[PDB]
RNA sequence: GACUUAAUGUCACGGUACCCAAUUUUCUGCCCCGGA
RNA sequence: UCCGGGGCAGAAAAUUGGC
């Protein structure tokens, strides 16, 4: 009679506004979701309500039910026979019902006796209710021979509060690109998945087929169903709002940015790093802290303004906390700065007499292959019933209410129809709104098939991927181009449920499950979820035990296990004996070889193409947000990912370090693109160039899917990753700037111990010839060390030494004759400063035709400079990393003592210092601007530094005033530099400098180094910037050799260091790479490497005190467009680069040209080659009674800086003019 | 009860939030004259 | 009339556009 029925929903049904039938159809959002819960408004102002299933719903999904149950049995159930029902009101007679059945009828034999009619008639027609007195027009509840009331939510209530609306997809096949789109709100079962309704029934010989008919309903509102028979983020605003107000006064607006994803990525270390003090503090003596959480907000530091936030908001999660703050700080620094939805035919379908129609559960593991993530709208854009930017992550992954990652039905079904649309090797666009049904076969097994929503346990938060596009014309990041992405970790284990009901299994659905497996050969091929190019999503189908339940003859089984709808949990972890009865396992389970369409559709379809990258240069693909939130206290910090573990069930304890799938996937992009000139193009609609056929664009997606490359080598490396400081120093003083220092962390990569990186990418089947051919000559291009990986490139940072792929896929002749002062004085009495400037003038020359990074031009030269580099003085390259370092601070402390530059053991010199230097000798040879210069220094006073400089000689700020030889060589910030230098390995030669009396025999206490000093360049406001700072080649070193005694002990320790010096006569090599060369470029370069015979480059610590006189000696120049070059073409670009100086102003015998003469006998050595010149150089002491000085000589500091004995203008023509005498 | 269904007919599990984009560009761990 | 002294320790740019 009155049963009151349960359902209850096992994964996120659907709700819609619920709209009555006539005004249903003004709302195309409520036509389509005429199949799905309804939500009425309670009350005023659209924010209340309550949600409902309706009736006539419950009874189409049981009438529907009764249908396949009475196709099972020939039209019977339970002894008594049913007719075929009917499903066809003709217009004429009445008003047609308000849902119409576009769906195929099963139907079957009618073996009933008599006619149904109102004296008597079938349970199929009693279900139906075919003669009550109820009809189309509703008018009383006690006419109907059975009823179905409506079915409340069994729980006023917030729809934000029951349901999300998330916009779902289509996916067309060909292009990967959606067409529409459509919003649904899908709502949370856990909470509001229960709902009770009633079902009336007055004919009892209809009570066994309606209560199995509850019980073989499987789907309800878009959610597998059983059916059984009974405010801080205001005050987070405010304070976001002091911080960013705070950030304001000390005039760091622009911090405020990074502080907001700094805050966002503090949700995966959890609340200790706030409560514990683990950010990190700054340097070990800074007076200002950290440069972020120490900044002064309030009067105190940031660190302690979020203790205090923490501790105010401490009833809300950690991970919303962080959320939310980071979103408030970030929507504040904003202010202060194809939806598409959806003739009437009866389709009567019989079975054939005596098949077999079974329901094959497939119970499995979605395990992550890679690093995840499923697409989801903004969380102000997911609020349902509210159908300046404010998007602080620009892709969230999505989740659930409690934080858990989600694979949707949807993007599981949709994944799994695009797989047997591959499969079948033929399929359908998916039609909405169609009155026919598809007889494409995808979608008559798609109609067959019935999945679940798959949540992982595991609401950890995601990690986010930044992403950037580069400018192709500059090679750095384009303007505006910079957004992030939440994922989800590798490793991650989802419960995948996959039903077939139907008669056989088919060959294309178990070539699909095949395709998806793990197993032991293969890898896991279900790609899930949005970004796959750059490889999120890559699923793992595991544990697989396919199961088959028995329908024709054990339908009652299946009936009372209700498909063990929501026990597929359970359905994985039993045994085999501990089965229901009824469910029998799938033995017949095809296996991988053995499968028609797995072999010619699926498996080919997308090929795998791995291999591993060794990197012999120390990598940083750099994290500069996971940076500021680590104690390791570095600006710089390579990239790593949290990898989930499914043994472990948690995220493995050390992240696994990787360069980026995206970088990855553009580092090939860009080596396709600039050898194609696809890159170079200015825009990509409609585009099909031979870039965008393989790697997607805006309509189609990439046929080439780039995943991680794995670090997987990080095992041997005792310390593997390596501190390396680096500073800029500047052009007029010979120190560091006012504020250029940092430290980068990358993965301490060596030539003898390089960094493996395996990788994978996967080809697409239908890749051209052509098109494969491009991928591999990018594959060679990286091998070929054409693209550094990471950052710092052109300082030496992931430099390529090769490329293991998988088995399953020279003399300058020149000599400069130096100073005629030294040469005249070979008894050595003469005394010379240790820095001289050079006034090369204020005529810098700037070319606003920049070359564009988007090509390979054919004209330009693109190579390799092999450069043995060697050290004519003892070299100091200290190993900074450690301040203890020769293991001596204990017995002096505070005495900072550096062993030499080394990674991995063996002894290197950092590119960026072979860089630095270069780049200081181009930019003087070049007439260049001064790239780094204190502007912002005073003087002790009527003007700055830069107003002393000229306006030619400042630093090129942007493209537009166009860039200056140096600056475009090596690069300004809106510029690449075309020049790239190598870490310098170590190969011969003496290797250290012995001195019998320090401890560390290798070793040398120096000097002190104290800071250069502008007012004794510019004695007065009268003088102008004196030039580019050049320190002498002397061996003054072996002064500072014989005084290692007297220098320890007169001088405090920490005031000086102690440093590994390498001794005259090792050799180092570095390559210069250099890409898209001028004829004249290319050989000012080659003249910036080796000057002369007698000339070469001042490098590292003690260039006043003679120390790293340099001699880099070009061994082979290789070109290609692979060639060597010859001597003759050598020497060839060097005369043409000479004739550009000539040019700018208006045998190459450099001396002629004024600013080079000066250069070179700055850079000129005395003591090279067979000369008896050791000329004395060194800085004045201040007084008479200071340390240091020479009885009986005015070389003092009194003397010369006092204006009447040595005038002010002859001081700095003093200083103007290299080796002049000082005493 | 109503909110909130229509009953001889709901493939909406009929639709992957998907497609593009290298956290990168520049920068020598360097260094001498004063301070009240 | 006095006999020393460390500094910088990141700066700037992009923080999303298109379909
Ligand atoms: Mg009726
Ligand atoms: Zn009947
Ligand atoms: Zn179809
Ligand atoms: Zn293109
Ligand atoms: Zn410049």
């Amino acid at each position: 009679m009155n049963i009151t029925v349960e359902l209850t929903f096992f994964e996120p049904y659907r709700l819609v506004e619920w709209f009555d039938w006539d005004a249903r159809k003004k709302s195309h959002s409520a036509m389509r979701g005429q199949a799905f819960a309804q939500w009425t408004w309670k009350g005023k102002g659209r924010t209340a309500g309550k949600s409902f299933i309706t009736g006539t719903l419950v009874r189409s999904a049981v009438i529907k039910a009764v249908e396949e149950l009475l196709s099972l049995n020939n039209g019977k159930w339970e002894g008594v026979p049913c007719c075929n029902g009917s499903f066809q009101t003709d217009e004429s007679k009445g008003k047609k019902p308000s849902f119409l059945r576009k769906r195929h009828t099963l139907q079957w034999q009618a073996n009933n006796k008599n006619i149904c009619d109102k004296e008597e008639a079938c349970p199929f027609c009693i279900l139906l209710g075919r003669f009550d007195n109820a009809g189309k027009v509703h008018e009383r509840n006690k006419d109907y021979d059975i009823h179905f009331s409506n079915f409340d939510l069994d729980h006023d209530l917030r729809l934000v509060d029951i349901a999300s609306g998330r916009i779902l997809n289509r996916v067309d096949f060909d292009t990967g690109k959606a067409k529409d789109y459509f919003r649904t709100w899908e709502a949370d079962y856990e909470t509001y998945g229960t709902y009770t309704g009633r079902i009336t029934l007055r004919n009892e010989h209809a009570k066994k087929l309606l209560l199995a008919s509850l019980g073989f309903v499987d789907k309800l509102c878009g959610a597998l169903c059983r059916i059984e028979v009974i405010d801080h983020n205001d005050e987070l605003r405010k304070q976001a709002e002091v911080i960013v107000e705070a950030f304001k006064q000390n005039d760091k607006l622009e911090k405020i940015r990074i502080l907001a994803d700094a805050i966002r990525t503090l949700r995966l270390h959890g609340e200790g790093v706030i409560e514990k003090d683990e950010l990190p503090d700054g340097k070990e003596e800074r007076d200002k802290g950290h440069h972020l959480w120490d900044i002064k907000v309030q009067g105190t530091a940031l660190r302690t303004k979020l203790k205090e936030l923490w501790q105010s908001n401490k009833d809300i999660g950690w991970r919303k906390f962080t959320e939310m703050l980071g979103s408030n700080l970030y929507l504040i620094y904003k202010k202060e700065t194809t939806e598409y939805y959806s003739s009437d035919l009866f389709i009567p379908v019989t079975p054939p007499e005596g098949i077999e129609t079974k329901e094959w559960i497939i119970v499995g593991r979605l395990k992550a292959a890679t690093p995840f993530y499923f697409g989801v709208q903004q969380p102000s854009d997911s609020i349902p019933g509210k159908e300046v930017i404010n998007e602080h992550t620009s892709f969230n992954i999505l989740l659930d209410k409690e934080n858990r990652y989600r694979i949707p039905r949807s993007a599981l079904r949709g994944a799994l129809r695009r797989d047997l649309r591959t499969a079948f090797g033929s399929g359908c666009n998916v039609s909405l709104g169609g009155q026919i049904l598809c007889n494409c076969k995808v979608c008559i097994e798609m109609r067959r098939i019935t999945l679940k929503d798959s949540v992982s346990d595991f609401s950890e938060p995601p990690e986010i991927r930044y992403r950037i596009a580069k400018n192709p014309g500059t090679a750095t990041v384009e303007d505006g181009s910079l957004f992030d992405i939440e994922v989800g970790p590798e490793g991650l284990t989802f419960p995948f449920v996959l039903r077939y009901r139907g008669h056989k299994f088919p060959e294309q659905l178990s070539s699909v499950i095949r395709y998806w497996e793990e197993n032991d050969g293969k890898n896991g091929m279900a790609w899930l979820g949005g970004l796959d190019s750059t490889g999120k999503g890559r699923f793992a189908l595991k544990d697989i035990k396919i199961f088959e339940w028995d329908l024709n003859q054990k339908i009652n089984e299946y009936i009372k296990e209700r498909g063990m709808r929501g026990k597929e949990k359970e359905l994985l972890e039993m045994g085999e004996s501990s089965l229901p009865d009824g469910l029998i396992p799938y033995k017949f389970f095809e296996e991988r070889e053995c499968l028609f369409p797995y072999k010619e559709n699926l498996k080919p379809q997308w090929s795998e193409v791995q291999y591993t990258i060794e990197v012999g240069s120390p990598l940083l693909t750099a994290d500069t947000i996971s940076a500021l939130t680590e104690p390791g206290n570095r600006d710089a910090i390579a990239y790593k990912k949290r990898v989930y573990n499914d043994g472990n069930n948690a995220i493995e304890p050390e992240p696994r370090f990787a360069v980026k799938s995206e970088t990855h996937r553009g580092i090939f992009r860009t080596a396709v693109g600039r050898r194609t000139g696809d890159l170079g193009k200015e825009d990509h609609e409609d585009c099909t160039c031979d870039m965008c056929i393989i790697f997607g664009n805006e309509h189609e997606s990439s046929k080439i899917r780039f995943e991680d490359l794995e670090l997987i080598n990080g095992n041997e490396f005792e310390k593997l990753e390596k501190h390396i400081d680096h500073v800029a120093i500047d052009r007029f003083t010979g120190g560091a700037l006012d504020k250029a220092k940092f430290d980068t962390y990358p993965l301490a990569g060596s030539p003898k111990k390089p960094l493996k990186l395996k990788g994978r990418f996967w080809i697409k089947k239908g890749f051209s010839g052509d098109h494969k051919l491009l991928i591999t000559t990018a594959l060679s291009d990286i091998r070929d060390g054409l693209y550094p990986l990471g950052s710092k490139g052109g300082v030496g940072y992931g430099w390529v030494a090769g490329i293991s792929i998988d088995d399953n896929v020279i003399n300058n002749d020149y000599v400069h004759p130096g100073h005629q002062s030294p040469k005249q004085d070979h008894k050595n009495k003469n005394i010379y400063y240790p820095h001289y400037f050079l006034d090369s003038g204020s005529k810098v020359y700037r070319e606003k035709d920049i070359i564009t990074h988007e090509e390979f031009t054919e004209e330009l030269l693109s190579g390799k400079i092999n450069c043995k580099l060697e050290t004519l003085t003892p070299l100091i390259i200290p190993d900074t990393s450690d301040e203890n370092g020769l293991k001596l601070q204990g017995n002096k402390p505070g005495h900072k003592n550096y062993k030499f530059f080394n990674i991995n053991g063996e002894l290197m010199i950092p590119g960026s210092e072979l860089r630095g230097m270069l780049r200081t000798h181009f930019e003087a040879l070049t007439k260049s601007c001064f790239a780094i210069f204190g502007e912002d220094s005073t003087l002790s006073a009527s003007k700055t530094l830069g107003g002393k400089l000229d306006k030619a000689l400042h630093p090129c700020t942007g493209l537009s005033d166009g860039l200056c030889p140096g600056c475009h060589l090596f690069g300004t910030t809106d510029y690449k530099g075309r020049v790239k230098f190598g870490f310098a390995k170590y190969e011969n030669g003496p290797e250290w400098l012995i001195t019998r009396g320090n401890n560390p025999e290798r070793s040398l206490t120096l000097g002190v180094l104290e800071s250069p000093r502008p007012a004794f360049s510019i004695p007065d406001d009268e003088s102008e910037i004196p030039g580019r700072k050049f320190y002498l080649h002397h061996n003054g070193w072996r002064i500072i050799r014989q005084k290692q005694l007297e220098i320890r002990e007169t001088v405090q320790p920490e005031r000086n260091v102690t440093t590994e010096v390498m001794d005259k006569g090792n050799v180092f090599s570095f390559d210069v790479r250099f890409e898209n060369l001028r004829e004249w470029e290319l050989g000012l370069l080659l003249q910036s490497l080796d000057p002369g015979k007698n000339i070469a480059h001042k490098l590292g610590k003690g260039k006043p005190y003679g120390f790293g006189s340099v001699k880099i000696k070009i061994d082979s120049l290789h070109t290609f467009k692979i060639k060597r070059v010859p001597q003759s073409d050598i020497r060839e670009y060097i005369n043409k680069g000479y004739q550009k100086l000539i040019e700018w102003s208006g045998l190459p015998q450099w001396h002629v040209i004024p600013h080079i003469d000066k250069l070179y006998k700055l850079l000129w050595v005395p003591f090279l080659n067979d000369s008896k010149l050791e000329p004395d150089v060194r800085y004045p002491v201040l007084n008479e009674e200071s340390k240091g000085y020479i009885e009986g000589s005015d070389y003092t500091y009194k003397k010369l800086g006092d204006k009447d004995n040595l005038p002010y203008k002859t001081r700095v023509k003093g200083l103007t003019t290299p080796w002049s005498p000082w005493n």
